[PDB]
């Protein structure tokens, strides 16, 4: 509930949204990429960049969670 | 703030993790049946499952970040 941390962690949920909507796009071009007669290779390749944007948000998600932690102790 | 709603939010927080933490446990064995030598229709099947599991981690991220707006509004 300090200024300093409250302007972090609104820079780090801006970083959230941002973040999530590339992840939105790079899932939406796998979709179109991954239902076609394709090659068992560009198919691992998919699954692949996939397992990095899960990571990814995962990431997102336990920063955001360190975020509510500190907001809700500050009672 | 009061405990209602912050109730709601680490409700929502330990709905949040649980569902991280049986991403994590799917992306694994998705990886591990990735190299495996399985089929294309197969593979197809891995990728719509780990799409799915994105979608959710969207929808925890948006949530939470529903949760911090509410947070650092009431202070």
């Amino acid at each position: 509930t300090s200024d300093y941390i409250i302007e972090q962690i609104q820079r780090d949920q801006e970083e959230a949204r941002k973040k999530v909507e590339e992840a939105e796009e790079r899932l939406e071009r796998v979709k179109e990429a991954s239902k076609r007669g394709v090659s068992s290779d560009q198919l691992l390749d998919l699954i692949r960049e996939l397992a990095e944007i899960i990571e990814e948000l995962i990431r997102i998600i336990r920063r955001s969670n360190e975020a509510i932690k500190e907001l809700i102790k500050n009672q």
